[PDB]
């Protein structure tokens, strides 16, 4: 009763909690300046408890006199993966991130984005008076809105948190969805490119501002930035190193990379996005046979944008019970149900989905399964090839 | 290498799985005969593996002569949970659903569902010749798209598994949303109601042929069924009671009850859904500010129908990393951050929610909840409450 008055209240002071979880980017015109400002709270999680937040201001402003587009308000939805390379003897961050555009309802410089472009980061940093610099370099694909790079703090220990930095070291890799395109502001300042500024106050702490310069220079996207933090505390969560590094339990980069190639098979035209006519021949060359309804309907149940198709990040949030899933698997395998997959019927399952492999390479996937040498894959050899 | 092939392969082919794996009830207009059709699948777990498929084909036609609202194409997203009263010794089923309709982008009968309204459940069946009855009651109330139900077999022991009879044994209880009222047609039939027919195809086994007049009695919502089933296997899944009878690990009735009423204190005008300008007041009286479009995101967040409010089945979901949510929300209730909860603050907190409560029951929320007897809440007494 007591008990209960607890419970009820707590379930609703911990969905204000869940429900404030994950904020996104805002981003919205600034006709004035020909150009956009942005807003936004980052979450840094402390080392043993709690979380820092880190208030982030943002405008952006064309570097030349070319138009751009001015887009109505949105949003930019973002998720990241720290890593650490353990060759790497210098104190440095590899980073993955996939960035979407998201909160409309329903061509310049999109040409340059259409595949892999590589990408150069320069960053001279004073905070309070601590001097550093950083460098990086990676490649983006904003078809996927993927991001991958490996940065180096080249005048020796980093006095601030590799996460702090993050928001700071490109955001023209983001995907935008097709009826979104004309509120893409960052592709549509290329190649000139875009000034980007903001300042981030750290809650009971320091604040950084920053200017960049986001530009190509021949095939090359840089950034090139200058970070200015004062008002720090010395044994504060960001001079203190007190912030986590990563987070717990994400999946590895080689994982992603499978999905990625799995999502290929769907994706027919390489557009990034899976439609209902491309999920459905998928489907229909397995022997499968849903309706219109049914192929929309299981799109929705994972369109978090509600665009009515399937982008990457969406399919890795699907991919990110177990037994009965592996079940299902093999019967899709095993084409006749008879509890054997024959090569014949993987080579008819590789060709179903799209997948070129030679005979002899088919062969090979059945003698890695192929515990008891009959030269099929029964149920028990499939659950362990799939574990 | 052949592992990564079959990685990539099984990765694709379970993805199909898991979109594939929520088959929601896909409603169609019937012009000719003033009514609708639905067309959709039942996945029923197998005890010890697999699914055993139920193909469901429904026809609705109004019983009267009124007018009735002919809906453009949508569909229902049910959750059901079964149960069993530990009391009873007879043949039963408990049941509770939350059913909600969906996939429209963006009031005749309607005012008898705007509160709680008894149901009453009459089913006759024959399948294989095995003769059998079944009895219900219980409330809906479709403000939540909520039914909770009990269930008897009133001729002895049930020869068919209860998950199969689910369906057969009132969508008039659904919850449609605002922008989708006209696409009613269960409630635009009341109070002569409808008949639903339907045939149900059990994949490798039997079907069932049903036949209900649902219409109101008085003010109680009544569902009268005639069943027959024919050409099931006398040790197929079905006559032989193999199918798992409830899902595991789902929320108890009382969890769910706590969810419901902290759902409540933010639906301030009760009419089932939380809107923006709802969870902007709660938050604010909490001492937070968000923006409306932080308001915006957070609910899009969790809105599965994309109508921009959060239903309680919406909400039931978001609540159905644990140690940081707690900490979280000491501080929301610990307003002046000393470490504390007083009494006062816990008064204000009740308040704040529009939990309204007398200062002697706060006084004995504290007394729970206060292991070292100082009269206050400390946070390490807040997480054995908590938890
Ligand atoms: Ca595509
Ligand atoms: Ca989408
Ligand atoms: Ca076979
Ligand atoms: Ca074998
Ligand atoms: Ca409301
Ligand atoms: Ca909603
Ligand atoms: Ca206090
Ligand atoms: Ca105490």
């Amino acid at each position: 009763s007591s008990r209960r008055k607890w419970n009820k209240t707590g379930h609703a002071v911990r969905a204000i909690g869940r429900l404030s979880s994950q904020p996104n980017v805002y981003i919205k015109a600034d006709k004035q300046k020909n150009g956009i400002k942005a807003n936004f709270k980052i979450r840094h999680n402390i080392e043993d408890g709690g979380v820092q937040l880190a208030y982030h201001y943002q405008q952006n402003t064309p570097i030349g006199d070319g138009p751009v587009l001015l887009p109505d308000n949105h949003y930019l939805s973002v998720q990241s993966k720290l890593s650490k390379d353990p060759n790497e003897k210098r104190d440095h961050m590899v980073l993955l991130e996939f960035v979407t555009a998201a909160g409309i309802t329903l061509s310049k410089g999109e040409e340059l984005f259409t595949g892999v472009v590589p990408i150069l980061v320069e960053l001279d940093g004073d905070v309070n008076g601590h001097k550093f610099s950083v460098s990086g370099e990676g490649e983006g694909d904003a078809t996927y809105g993927k991001l991958t790079l490996k940065f180096i703090c080249t005048t020796g220990k980093l006095p601030v948190p590799w996460p702090t930095l993050v928001t700071t070291l490109v955001q023209c890799f983001s995907r935008y969805p097709d009826h979104m395109k004309q509120h893409d502001f960052f592709k549509s300042a290329m190649p000139e490119g875009y000034i980007q500024e903001r300042t981030i106050f750290f809650k009971d702490d320091g604040n950084y501002k920053t200017r960049a310069e986001v530009k190509f220079e021949g095939d090359t996207l840089v950034n090139r930035i200058e970070l200015k933090g004062i008002d720090f505390k010395e044994d504060g969560n960001i001079l203190g190193h007190k912030l986590e590094y990563n987070l717990p339990d994400q999946l590895t980069e080689e994982q992603i990379a499978e999905f990625k190639e799995a999502f290929s098979l769907f994706d027919k035209d390489g557009d990034g996005t899976i439609t209902t006519k491309e999920l459905g021949t998928v489907m229909r060359s397995l022997g499968q046979n849903p309706t219109e309804a049914e192929l929309q309907d299981m799109i929705n149940e994972v369109d978090a944008d509600g665009d009515g198709t399937i982008d990457f990040p969406e399919f890795l949030t699907m991919m990110a019970d177990s037994e009965e899933e592996i079940r299902e698997a093999f019967r899709v395998f095993d084409k006749d149900g008879n509890g054997y997959i024959s090569a014949a019927e993987l080579r008819h399952v590789m060709t179903n989905l799209g997948e070129k492999l030679t005979d002899e390479e088919v062969d090979e996937m059945i003698r890695e399964a192929d515990i008891d040498g009959d030269g099929q894959v029964n149920y028990e050899e499939f659950v362990q090839m799939m574990t």
